[PDB]
């Protein structure tokens, strides 16, 4: 691919772009669909209480549930590994995949628009 590019993350928010505040399990799913294999994402979980941490996997989109634990900590259910927040839990999984997908990831995810101001 010669696509061109900018290069750099430039943002007026304090908001992270793997964080899609609360999207649609399609939505996610397209997120990635656009995205070369390893984008990763996380949406606010509705269903249960915590995260979903979600990404392109060479075979499919995956996806992770992620339970608070009652220490104010998150921990994915199946690891052995814990972190403090969906922040230090994106980074260790940078490096290390989850028990059941040997995926790593690569890069966050960005969300279908540009964002000009908060609302």
């Amino acid at each position: 691919g010669s696509s061109g590019s900018s290069g750099g993350q430039l943002a007026q928010d304090g908001v992270p772009e793997w964080f899609h505040g609360a999207i649609s399990r399609e939505d996610a799913e397209n997120l990635l669909e656009s995205q070369p294999l390893g984008s990763f994402l996380i949406r606010v979980s509705h269903s249960h209480v915590g995260y979903t941490l979600s990404y392109k996997a060479q075979s499919s989109c995956c996806h992770f549930m992620v339970k608070l634990l009652d220490d104010g900590t998150f921990m994915i259910p199946g690891e052995k590994v814990a972190h403090t927040s969906l922040d230090a839990l994106v980074t260790f999984h940078q490096q290390k995949p989850i028990e059941p997908r040997r995926e790593l990831l690569t890069q966050p995810c960005r969300q279908k628009d540009s964002g000009p101001s908060s609302g």
